[PDB]
């Protein structure tokens, strides 16, 4: 495997998105991990609905809107629904809503999601490598988080349980500290820019290992 991955580079991420007051992490992190697929299947890279989740991916798929979900669930409303629409003709509005899909403005597919095994960084390493960007989740219930700005995040506090969601688009290390690449949905300003570099091998740190998954278009 390679020692470094970003797939910024490769052209298959979308500009950071804002999710504001509404607790959609979970959606934009899913949409991420698919406009990385629909990259590489079809040379178009297209920001999709997380609106389109929140309203849609609800109460048959164990999510609540605007109060969480989860990305695996999200992807199989995706394979369900046989679509998900654009963002840019159902644009996120930071709150739940009635569904308004409509296949008219289907932009992706999926055909099917893969869940890895728990707590593995190295199995998590060789999908981002190999595969694309990994949907996960985070513990992100530390002020530290909130307010990291650079470098490589390591908070002593983190737990294994994990209550954010977030998308790994990369890895590397700074000066031989390794880190995990991961795009937020906390706007351009949070963080380097909206991405967070956090700690990797380090015991699967803020839970980054527990719940990865990425799906296939
Ligand atoms: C330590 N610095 C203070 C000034 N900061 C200036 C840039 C703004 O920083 C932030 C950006 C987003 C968030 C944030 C937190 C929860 C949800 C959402 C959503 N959606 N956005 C918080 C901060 C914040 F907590 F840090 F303010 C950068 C961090
Ligand atoms: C077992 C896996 C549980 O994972 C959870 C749990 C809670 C949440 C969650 C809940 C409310 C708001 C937000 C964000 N605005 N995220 C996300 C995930 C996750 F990681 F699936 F996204």
């Amino acid at each position: 495997l390679p020692d470094s991955v970003d797939w910024r580079e490769k052209g298959c991420v979308t500009e950071v998105k804002y999710q504001g007051s509404c607790g959609a992490c979970w959606a934009f992190s899913a949409v991420g991990a698919l406009e990385a697929q629909l990259k590489l299947k079809t040379g178009k890279l297209v920001s999709l609905s997380a609106q389109n989740l929140v309203d849609c991916s609800t109460e048959k798929y164990g999510n609540k809107g605007c109060n969480g979900g989860f990305m695996t669930t999200a992807f199989q409303y995706i394979i369900d629904n046989k679509g998900i629409d654009s963002d840019a003709s159902y644009p996120y509005k930071a709150m739940d809503q009635k569904c308004q899909y409509d296949s008219k403005y289907r932009a992706a597919t999926c055909s099917k999601y893969t869940e890895l095994p728990y707590g593995r960084e190295d199995v998590l390493k060789e999908a981002v490598a190999n595969k694309g960007p990994v949907s996960v989740g985070v513990d992100a219930r530390h002020p530290s988080f909130f307010l990291y700005r650079s470098g490589v995040y390591y908070e002593p506090s983190c737990t294994q349980n994990v209550n954010h969601g977030v998308l790994v688009v990369g890895y590397g290390d700074l000066n031989g500290k390794e880190y995990w690449l991961v795009k937020n949905s906390w706007g351009h300003n949070f963080g380097e820019e909206g991405y967070i570099r956090m700690a990797r091998n380090k015991g699967n740190h803020c839970g980054i290992a527990s719940f990865p998954s990425y799906p296939e278009i």
